[PDB]
């Protein structure tokens, strides 16, 4: 029943101001699941009587997946006015027709989802196409398309809060009734799992409906292990579009470095062949990641998205889970595309797979390796390391069994190296290059 | 000519009762091929004159595969009334229009095939959208969508009986004439092969039409070996939708355990990483399996569906057929993804492949193994077993050649173990964990 | 300009007879490229004035690939009559509407391309839907769909003759002008390459248009080596539809046995796991192969279709070309899926690859082998054979270097064995089974 | 604002002449991104008032990807005249209707994008379908379709010049403002990267819009390394269509031989199994390559297209980049499909990978090899060569360490061989065949 929305009509109304002359373009930028269309619909339903004519569209992306762009703009003209479709086999005649016919009128037009600029150029991209008092609202997942246009104001919509999330989930799961004084702990766990994103609340609300308490705990365990693919598909829509390196940057951040320092992240990505100046800016642009106190923290569910995508890959390019380490010991197949590693606690193998993975002869079979992390305290059952291949960019090691680094090691454009081990005599015998740090 | 249908109009009529006031929702839940649309059509054709207006749809799934949901509900309003299409570029205005326009009327509306709840919410999901006396009929393959709605009554439609199946097949194969007193044995074999499911009778009826007796026996042999893919595609439609573990549960049940005990099945699935509380409930929900006397018996054709799907897979994850055992002896490729086994009668190999498969060195190449079944009496040409890898969850062995279990065996969260062998001195030297049984 | 067509209007007219009362169904069955639609159009254009109303469709397959079956039959009613589309969201109401409205009229209706029986049932499948004097023409690639209906007469259309093919090609290549007294030899070679099938003549006619003589010879060489994929796609349309074994039967016939004896072919296919009673009948049914003097001769272009399809396959299951033999000597990859062989002339290897292929140790790496043919006279540089694996079904060997068969050979349900070699003392030492021959 | 276009209206106007009687067909042939539709639109907008009726279409390819050809020509008739759609379920009746109805009128019709001749035949393919004074304009990517028709004149549109490219990019990047006296060097580099092709200017203009100078240099580096896939997709559209050997010819030219001599190129392609008489002619025909001073120079961006396509391939069939050489040293996988090589400067390996690649034992693992180029001066750290496999067609070697060619070398239908080495005693001991040179 539109919970927490009334606080938004004031914010949207304030941006336009409703007393200025001419045309103003406002862009609503979200996250890909947070309330965007519902907010646009609320504004439409409140102010649609002030103008001579108004129109509203949903999911222009799907509309062009079923129809043609010329047809779409054909309907828009026939919606503002009551006239029937006018024949035009050329798009440009239609653009001139919109300019010539509806210039001397005040209208409100809402766009729901756009991804490329020719959409705006063919539909609403102008300044004098509309008369005085007209308002243009464009909803999109990234502000970049808005930036190329002359959008006066923009609004970024954040996730719901604890009280609002609980209220919405309670509304969906129990529309009339109330929990039988035994679901509060489960309520807290479920809502904490999502952390805003009302789409997830809607999906889970319809799932646990007239379901006994016996299935709720199983649902918690499944959600802990499985990403609940239904929401993951809607998030996956935003993933398609990254060209060559943004996927690698996003996968690197999601798999290993979620809340690390920015400067070291840019140093790593620049030294690894990616382009942080472009990749980081556009990833922030598309609301996949956000910067908070010089960190690159993302949403909880987006991390699960990246982890699942990394898992579904025939060559294991990202090993962080313990069982994937076991699968990587086959040999001659998975070594050539390891592209990273993350050693974990050893009380899951019970046969010495962990010691073999970082052994000398195992590391000679891999040739591309950038990230290697070993984070678990030494029990007293470790072995010295020999190879340390000549391709690493990020090094993290716990207690070091060996006396010092091997003499066959070259930094090889290293970036980050911290050693928490308490047994190191000297780092190196001489003074090597250390071009980057 | 709608055989056996007259007994159903009474059952459907009784549920609504036809004398109550307000609106009542009835959900017809079937199996994916049993008569569902035909029953809905019979009810429609019998009671369509009682109401002011009525409408009927087929295969809403396909309709959205060709059109948009907004267009679909646009036609529904234009069907109840004689008015032309009304322009609305937003779905919500259309929902309000249905509520505002057709509230003060009594109508009958039938939905043929739905899969997601937003379909019902956008089309028929309400209580006061329709006037007094309105009836809503929703046909679907699973009652779960009905459960989220306030459906008053539900009806599950079962397969046809022996007499009805024979009558329908005779109608299709010989619409006017009669069998020439030589097809009765073939008639019994063909009808027994299907076992209800009038779709299979329709498919086979049109195939053996003006065909000589010489081809009938060949058809029986082909049907024994081949699953007759045409029907298998319609059943395959229901398979798509299972998220991650329901496919594994269904494949496990179809391949090995069809009529086993429920409790051991849930113990196996819970111990193997799946979620029986969710998977079993939803598989029963989607009418893929049913529970009869604490068993998990399914339909005969669904078993062939699962077996064929398991066969078409580049990594042989399910070996039950004898020739697949031969193909699994290549080595270094099929061992790493064996994920189960089923040894069969040895009078098909004639070269000792069976003894090599369970040999000591063969079992060291496989690391993931949950189910292993060996069911054939010992001729006197067997060999002792050595490895018995440390990953099994289900064990079944015939006469045991070895004296006792190897000392290198750990139960490894075992679940089921029965030994029909008559040569066992002691199970183990000591007392191990045996956490699960 | 419709060459050779006038001889067909008489044949089609004679079948209906044009003086009978009631409704008659005639089915035109072709080959998949021979003139079918053009013949139907000629009959339509000649007799469309005799009836009150008439209609004609093209490529119902494509129409349902873009529209819905309900829409298709909606247009058919609106074509016979001048009335606008009538609303009906259920197909069955539309079928009853056709029966109720157009029963008392005489019409001519032509169907262009159908593949499944529900098309005919929903559109034209009845006897009293049409009034006296109505004619139904159904064009299809296989008579099986006609057989399930009560088609009175059928006509099979064959390829064009030498004179007609030359005339049509000359019309396409030189619509006004004439060859400059130097293209006659090239004309004969090109027309001989196609051998009828006016679609191929149309494709090649538009390709060699205002092209110099220098490119013509290159075109002949390319056509000799390349199958000219454009026509191959139209033929490929018919390939899709074979379920599991018809593809294997067709590939076996195209690759090796084109003009062999029928009885041995059925013996091979029955002994190899296929079903000749079904496969051969339906392949003849779909006009892929035809029987002439107890042979299985096919069209020339269909053989190139099968050969190309066999070539495009990552596992080399059909080796007949000489360079594929070289590619099959890699080892451990191609042996496990050889599924046949055809040794050819040895003056293309010049390094002894041919002798290695049939060597003893090479044949132990293959386990599935049915067809093996060795047809080239012994120069005096051959070696004795040792293994002769225990899976063959068809054997053909030239001059035999060895004295007799190896003692480790079992017939293994052999079917065909002829030996043209002049050096054989005895076939076997004893008397083995020889279950099939 | 249509920069540089005014010089084109005169050229197009001159071809028709605008004073002749009858109908004339003019074909505009471009490159796949150069201004073609905009030029056609300019001519339309200037001369559309002279005729009774006129029509214009865009992207007929997409129109048939969403609609049917019959529907397309249905709209064309309803555009010239004001009448509503006329029912016709057969295309041929529609063609006769166009001939019968609009013959006695003068019209202007523009086709935007065609790929197959039946499009023209069904729409505009005739001479007397239109009255005196009618003009037909057909825009297409290749003149071959025009050649089959009776097109009187053709116009090929070239890329923009330096001044025009700078003006257009400045218009897109700064529509109102001007560069802040610091972007001139960046302007020159960006425009030089594209070299005409206004589509690339449009794409890059919208990307660097209100972007700081810090991101511009990163964009230059990314464009140097990445092909900017957005434009590459539009160019990729033209790639689809080449049948079997044109792709191989194009990949060979793009990867290695861009500005080489024509005659040696045709000799190589003819000797390698391709058909230069067909392949070269049609590649020039489709405006992928052009001939300049007996060279095969292409556009700069098309070379990046070919290089990227060659890179995205699981079997490395084209090794020219230095890191791909490292990836090709795995062994037993990449050797069997090397199909060419290009050795580069050795100050990128620093471990001796280059010497191993051309070593004796490495070359025995490859069996298909046509092109091998080694272009870097000998530092004094090279090794003699032994194998030189018996399959090469093109040889290029720098300073030769060995005394002479190995005695196990056969020319093997060699084509090109130049040796810049200064240490060669004799080419061969005797006189071998040397069939081709
Ligand atoms: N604050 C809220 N109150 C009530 N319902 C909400 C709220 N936020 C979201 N929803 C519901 O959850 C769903 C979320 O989709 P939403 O309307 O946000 O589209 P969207 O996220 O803009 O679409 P996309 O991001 O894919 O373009 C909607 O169906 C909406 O009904
Ligand atoms: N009892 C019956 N009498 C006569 N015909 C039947 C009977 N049952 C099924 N059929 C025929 O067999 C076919 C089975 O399809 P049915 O009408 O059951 O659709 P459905 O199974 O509801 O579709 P789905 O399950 O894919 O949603 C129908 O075409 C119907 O004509
Ligand atoms: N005898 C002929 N005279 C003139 N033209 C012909 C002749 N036979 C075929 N053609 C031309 O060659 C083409 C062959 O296609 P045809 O009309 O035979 O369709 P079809 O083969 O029935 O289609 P399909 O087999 O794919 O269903 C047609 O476009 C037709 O114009
Ligand atoms: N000289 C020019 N002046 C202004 N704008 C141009 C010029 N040339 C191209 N453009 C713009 O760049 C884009 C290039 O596309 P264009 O109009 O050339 O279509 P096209 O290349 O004919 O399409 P295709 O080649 O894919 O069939 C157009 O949108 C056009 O607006
Ligand atoms: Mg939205
Ligand atoms: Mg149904
Ligand atoms: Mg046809
Ligand atoms: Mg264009």
């Amino acid at each position: 029943d539109l919970v927490g929305i009334e606080s938004q009509i004031k914010k949207l109304s304030s941006l336009l101001r409703m007393d200025l002359k001419g045309v103003r373009l406002v862009g609503i930028w979200g996250m890909g699941g947070v309330g965007k269309t519902t907010a646009a619909r609320a504004l439409f339903n409140r102010y649609y009587q002030n103008f001579e004519s108004a129109c509203f569209l949903e999911d222009v992306k799907e509309y062009l997946q079923h129809h043609t762009l010329l047809y779409l703009q054909k309907t828009l003209l026939s919606k503002l006015l009551k006239v029937e479709f006018v024949d035009c086999t050329d798009t440009e005649e239609m653009c001139v027709i919109l300019k010539r016919r509806l210039c001397s009128k005040k209208v409100l037009v809402v766009l729901d989802d756009v991804n490329h600029n020719d959409q705006l150029d063919k539909l609403v991209g102008a300044e004098d196409w509309f008369g005085s008092g007209s308002r243009i609202v464009i909803t999109t997942r990234d502000m970049k398309l808005l930036k190329n246009h002359d959008v006066h104001e923009t609004y970024e919509i954040k996730v719901l809060e604890k009280d609002e999330a609980i209220e919405l989930f309670n509304l969906h799961a129990f529309k009339r009734s109330s929990p039988e004084k035994e679901f509060k702990e489960l309520l807290n766990l479920v809502v904490d799992y999502t952390g805003g994103l009302p789409l997830a609340l809607k999906v889970l609300g319809s799932l646990l409906y007239k379901e006994d308490l016996d299935v709720w705990i199983s649902t918690i365990d499944r959600l802990k292990d499985n990403p609940e693919g239904e929401i993951m598909a809607t998030l996956k829509i935003s993933f398609d579009g990254l060209r060559d390196y943004e996927k690698s940057i996003f996968l690197d951040i999601a798999c290993f470095f979620r809340g690390y320092n920015q400067r070291d992240m840019t140093a790593l990505f620049h030294a690894s062949g990616f382009h942080p100046v472009l990749g980081v800016k556009t990833l922030v642009e598309k609301s996949l990641i956000f910067i908070l106190e010089d960190k690159i923290q993302m949403h909880d569910l987006m991390q699960e998205m990246g982890r699942q995508i990394a898992v579904q890959e025939s060559p294991m390019r990202r090993i962080y889970r313990p069982e994937d380490v076991k699968d990587a010991c086959i040999g001659d197949m998975r070594k050539e595309a390891i592209e990273g590693l993350l050693l974990t606690e050893p009380e899951q193998f019970e046969e010495g797979e962990l010691e073999y993975m970082y052994s000398a002869e195992a590391l000679k079979k891999t040739r591309r390796l950038r990230i290697l992390v070993k984070e678990y305290y030494n029990r007293g059952f470790d072995e010295p390391v020999a190879y340390l291949p000549n391709s690493l960019l990020w090094l993290e090691w716990r207690n070091y069994s060996s006396n010092s680094f091997p003499s066959n090691f070259e930094p090889s454009k290293l970036v980050y190296l911290t050693m928490k081990g308490s047994s190191i005599i000297e780092l190196w015998n001489g003074a090597k290059r250390l071009a980057f740090l």
